[PDB]
């Protein structure tokens, strides 16, 4: 019970609610993102999560083992999830590397991004406190100016190249930060160091307090009403593009850590005769509320920056993966004693990232050791195996810390553990569960375990709402095609789009291979 609650709280509350949701909501106009957000929430987000928990508790297994007894022909979902989490682990730790770099740069007397008198800055820079001044406003030369935070993030941390075709030279300091984070993760996993006893009280109450104070600071900031209006009121015409629907569905499937093979094991740890339904509903509501209030804070900050800079809200930031690193460092600057609050906030980010990183990597290593235990479970191989896995992941992720490392990271974010592959996996899971096993068969088990019969809503949500949404989104995306573009102006080469589609197809095509191999034998 207690361990279940703590593990599930640490299993999906983290970067997916604070970093990824805000920039996807910002890129799609704001309010128009919310209607598909809630539709997909109440259609599949809670039903599929509850289905995973129930199947884990019922089979007492996870990963491929549960599908090995639910449907042998449909065991490819486990392998697809393994590939998805393996590709996700590579690019999930670059955020932690950036956080470590920011934290190390925080120890100085003055924050580096508070001004742009440094040496890594273009001549087209000035301070936001007087950017709206008449001599430096729409009167003349108001289009090519830039804020110190944008220039810092684009040059000191990234040093962005003209394109992906020009990778430049490798940056060594970010490589060292990545190595340090990987070493910390290896030390934590090898010795089995997890929060226990009374320290978990602070570990759980610190991120919420930091989020609360950040929310208060953002709400008290002038010009946040425009940000709230942008975040809430939707655009009807914008809904005619499949982009909003597909990214809302993937945000639902990502924030809840669905289709990664983790919740099945989490429910497998549970025993029979437990009320999983109430806990699952409460956790889903808590996760959604946390994301909603985090969006409040982000868009209040964005509205403040848009009001102070003099430009429109739709284009005031990167509109890409690095939205948090532009909003939050700008927010922590307004607090008294900025250094202490910056250190606290980046420690909070590190804490929210490290626990999720640990649990995902541990689940991955358990999956691989279960895949071939014959000599893995015997001897001292269970240290060198993690050593090799960490080294390979570090080498693979080293390609995203070069001069042109942002484009590869954006391609990974778009095509690796999101987009069409997650919809594919969720559609297949819902289809098999609802149509081959039978909803009545699962309600029999639910009645046996929890002693009560829920309403006739899970059956519908698994039979008619999820497959229709998945198929509609896929078909409409295929019919109306718009190629991926970093930010909004950069157009990718043909081979880059081919590589991204190959990345997605690598996860997607595991299921047909499994089916054809099972049928051939
Ligand atoms: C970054 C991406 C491209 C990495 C891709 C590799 C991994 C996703 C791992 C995870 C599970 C692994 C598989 C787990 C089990 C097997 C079975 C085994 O192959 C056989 O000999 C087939 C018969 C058997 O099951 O033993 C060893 C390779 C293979 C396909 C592994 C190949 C590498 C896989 C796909
Ligand atoms: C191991 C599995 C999971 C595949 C992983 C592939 C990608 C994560 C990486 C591996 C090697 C990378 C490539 C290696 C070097 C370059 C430099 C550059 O290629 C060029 O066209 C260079 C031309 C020139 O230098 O003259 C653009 C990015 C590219 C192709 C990289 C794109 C991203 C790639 C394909
Ligand atoms: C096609 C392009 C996009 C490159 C894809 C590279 C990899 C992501 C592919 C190449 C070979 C694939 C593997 C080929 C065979 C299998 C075995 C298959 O399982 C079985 O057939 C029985 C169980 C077993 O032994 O694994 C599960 C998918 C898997 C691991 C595949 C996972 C995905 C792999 C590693
Ligand atoms: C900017 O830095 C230079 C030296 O690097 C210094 O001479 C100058 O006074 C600084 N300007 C401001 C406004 O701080
Ligand atoms: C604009 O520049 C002038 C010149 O120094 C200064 O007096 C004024 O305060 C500036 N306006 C703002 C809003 O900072
Ligand atoms: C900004 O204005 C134009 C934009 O095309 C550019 O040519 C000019 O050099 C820039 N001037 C300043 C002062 O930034
Ligand atoms: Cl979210
Ligand atoms: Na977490």
């Amino acid at each position: 019970k207690i361990d279940f609650v703590l593990s599930v709280a640490g299993g999906f509350v983290g970067l997916g609610n604070v970093w990824r949701f805000p920039y996807l909501c910002y890129k799609n106009g704001g309010g128009a993102f919310l209607i598909p957000y809630f539709i997909f929430l109440f259609g599949s987000g809670l039903p599929v999560f509850f289905l995973e928990i129930i199947i884990g508790q019922y089979t007492s297994e996870g990963g491929i083992t549960c599908w090995e007894k639910i449907c042998p022909l449909f065991s490819g979902i486990g392998y697809a999830s393994v590939v998805i989490v393996s590709l996700l682990n590579v690019y999930y730790i670059v955020i932690l590397a950036w956080a470590t770099y920011y934290l190390f740069q925080s120890f100085q007397k003055e924050l580096p991004w508070a001004h742009c008198n440094h040496s890594w800055n273009t001549p087209h820079c000035m301070e936001d406190t007087m950017r709206k001044n008449k001599s430096v406003w729409i009167t003349i030369s108001s289009t090519n100016f830039t804020s110190p935070v944008i220039e810092f993030w684009e040059r000191n941390v990234l040093s962005l190249s003209p394109g992906i075709d020009h990778p430049g030279s490798l940056k060594w300091d970010l490589a060292l930060c990545l190595l340090l984070v990987w070493l910390v993760c290896f030390f934590c996993i090898w010795k089995g160091v997890r929060s226990t006893g009374k320290v978990v009280y602070f570990t759980a109450t610190f991120p919420f307090a930091m989020l609360l104070v950040l929310l208060v600071r953002g709400l008290t900031l002038p010009g946040a009403g425009a940000g709230i209006k942008f975040y809430l009121y939707p655009d009807i015409t914008r809904l005619e593009d499949p982009q909003v629907w597909i990214d809302a569905g993937t945000q639902i499937f990502f924030s809840y850590a669905i289709c990664l093979g983790a919740m099945t094991s989490l429910g497998s740890y549970n025993k029979y005769k437990y009320n999983s339904y109430r806990d699952c509903m409460l956790l889903g509501c808590l996760n959604s509320g946390t994301s909603f209030v985090s969006g409040f804070a982000i868009f209040s900050i964005l509205g403040f920056m848009a009001q102070e800079q003099g430009v429109d809200i739709a284009d005031v930031a990167e509109s890409g993966p690095g939205l948090a690193f532009i909003a939050y460092p700008k927010a922590v600057t307004m607090m008294p004693l900025p250094t202490f609050w910056s250190i606290l906030f980046f420690i909070m980010l590190l804490l929210l990232g490290l626990d999720s990183q640990f649990v995902e990597v541990e689940g991955q290593i358990t999956s691989l050791v279960d895949l071939y235990p014959s000599f893995l479970r015997k001897g001292y191989r269970r240290e060198i195996f993690i050593a090799f896995v960490c080294s390979i992941s570090y080498l693979l992720g080293l390609t995203m810390v070069t001069e042109g490392g942002m484009y590869v990271f954006q391609l990974f974010d778009y095509y690796a553990a999101s987009g069409v592959c997650l919809l594919w996996v969720a559609f297949f899971e819902c289809f098999v569960i609802a149509w081959i096993y039978g909803g009545d068969n699962l309600y029999d088990g639910i009645e046996d375990m929890i002693g009560y019969r829920p309403g006739p809503w899970m059956k519908y949500s698994w039979a008619v709402i999820t497959p229709v949404l998945c198929v509609g989104c896929f078909i409409f995306s295929l019919v109306k095609y718009v190629p991926l573009t970093y930010n909004k102006t950069y157009v990718y080469p043909n081979w880059a789009i081919g590589l991204g589609w190959s990345l997605a197809l690598s996860s997607m095509l595991c299921v047909p291979l499994v089916i054809v191999i099972r049928l051939c034998q």
